[PDB]
């Protein structure tokens, strides 16, 4: 609820951090992920460092992309993305350049045909 268009740009970015870490936290914790609490954090804090930059502004668009990045993380269908960025498969910088049709691709071999541990 708001009665105007006031707000500190910093805030928006700040919240984004926690919000993200929250997901990668409630997810990894359930994914028996033996990753350090910092792992998720770092990634999150970075997301903004890359977003706020690529956009260089905190306008609707900026949010559109953000809500579009974490949206594919919370989704029940996507159960690898959160693991991709965390594990390292995907970067917190490129994740933004990733198209809305790729985030679902959930492709493996695509990454690189150098290692095929056949983990499934």
């Amino acid at each position: 609820g708001s009665s105007g268009s006031s707000g500190s740009a910093d805030q928006i970015r700040q919240s984004v951090r926690h919000s993200l870490k929250d997901i990668l936290m409630k997810r990894l914790t359930d994914s028996n992920l033996k990753v350090p609490e910092e792992k998720a954090a770092k990634v999150a804090t970075k997301i903004e460092k890359e977003l706020f930059s690529f956009f260089r502004d905190t306008d609707a668009k900026y949010k559109n992309k953000y809500r579009s990045l974490m949206f594919n993380l919370k989704d029940p269908k996507n159960n690898i993305l959160f693991k991709k960025v965390l594990k390292g498969e995907v970067t917190p910088d490129h994740l933004i350049r990733m198209s809305p049709e790729e985030l679902a691709s959930k492709e493996l071999a695509a990454w690189r045909r150098r290692s095929g541990p056949s983990s499934g």
